[PDB]
């Protein structure tokens, strides 16, 4: 006897070597035809030209019943080995230039992506899952009380809490909830290297407290943090239970308005201000340190010499002979930094 042909029809063991032609302009409507009709072929690369597009196909009789022109091509066979280092290696550039810088936060990926090329969404996170395997969920990042980022989950779970390693510590957050910038990690380390055992440390605006962390992991210190965000005080001191068997130093936890703490506190050390965007705590926090403080702003390149000059007038003011050292931080926008002030008292 012989077979049934609907059961010979799948033998064939060759390549796939057809795919489809469409105006650039139908691509996205006929990709996700292809898809929905599951005759895209993955094994293969689209192309493209000026007006046109060749999508890769698995049964060309099912795409001429598509009304799809049908054309024998030599495509690209997918990669095997991926040798991507950044985005830009996986997006064209007229949509990479676009983006917003890309943030990594323990299993999320925060990206800014304005309204102009959110038509491109679909690429973006395929570049961003490419290049990032273990990321669970994408957001897209809006702005900055409390300074919480607006965002938006795009891919994956719905949800933005995780925990982020850094500098030897664990750092849970919730960026729905609290700020935070992994990009400070080399700050962090900085300033922990530059700590003597033995200090008192002050750091208003602690947020769930990563400055304090990264000091008390390096150094035998005493550290107080103060925290508005009840947020973040919360995750705070779960932060400190997580890292307490891997501090040499001692952090305390101060849910409060730093306008209204640090008037009543000692005066310390060392003083670390993480300075939200836009405030001025420059008096009140110098006020409360006795041999260093490291001041953070955001200063136009063009303003950086009134800075120091403000700075070392607060000195004066307060009765300090001062050295000042104003450090670029790093780029913030175009002719703008983020910058540290070194301040050294004298005695
Ligand atoms: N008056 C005030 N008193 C205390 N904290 C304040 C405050 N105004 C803003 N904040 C807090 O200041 C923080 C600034 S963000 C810096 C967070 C943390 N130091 C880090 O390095 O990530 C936010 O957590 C915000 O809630």
């Amino acid at each position: 006897s012989h077979h049934h042909h609907h059961h010979l029809e799948v033998l064939f063991q060759g390549p796939h070597m057809s795919g489809v032609k469409v105006r650039r302009e139908d691509a996205k409507k006929v990709l996700e035809l292809l898809k929905s009709v599951g005759i895209l072929d993955g094994k293969r690369k689209a192309i493209r030209d000026e007006k046109y597009v060749i999508f890769p196909v698995t049964d060309t009789n099912i795409a001429k019943s598509l009304g799809l022109e049908v054309v024998d091509v030599e495509l690209p066979m997918r990669p095997e080995r991926q040798i991507y280092k950044n985005l830009e290696d996986l997006l064209p550039r007229e949509i990479f230039k676009k983006l917003g810088r890309l943030d990594i936060v323990g299993d999320i990926a925060i990206v800014s992506i304005p309204d102009e090329i959110l038509s491109e969404r679909e690429v973006i996170v395929s570049a961003i899952r490419k290049l990032y395997p273990k990321v669970k969920v994408i957001a897209r990042r809006g702005f900055h009380l409390y300074r919480i980022r607006e965002l938006e989950v795009i891919w994956g779970e719905n949800r933005l809490h995780t925990i982020h390693k850094e500098n030897g510590v664990l750092i849970k957050v919730d960026l729905s909830k609290v700020f935070f910038n992994p990009r400070m990690k080399g700050e962090r380390y900085r300033i922990a290297q530059l700590v003597n055992d033995g200090e008192r440390i002050l750091v208003p605006f602690a947020g769930v407290i990563p400055y304090p962390l990264v000091i008390a992991r390096f150094k035998n210190v005493e550290v107080y943090a103060v925290e508005i965000n009840e947020f973040a005080v919360k995750l705070a001191e779960e932060n400190l239970e997580l890292n307490r068997d891997r501090l040499k130093g001692k952090i305390k936890i101060i849910h409060g308005d730093v306008f209204e703490v640090l008037p009543n506190l000692p005066n310390f050390d060392r003083v670390v201000s993480p300075t939200p965007k836009g405030v001025d705590a420059l008096s009140l926090t110098l006020s409360k340190a006795e041999k260093f403080l490291h001041y953070y702003d955001f200063v136009h390149e063009s303003e950086i010499e009134r800075f120091r000059e403000r700075v070392l007038e607060e000195c004066r003011r307060q009765g300090k002979e001062c050295r000042v050292s104003v450090r670029k931080v790093s780029d913030y926008k175009p002719h703008v930094y983020k910058v540290c002030a070194d301040v050294e008292i004298l005695s």
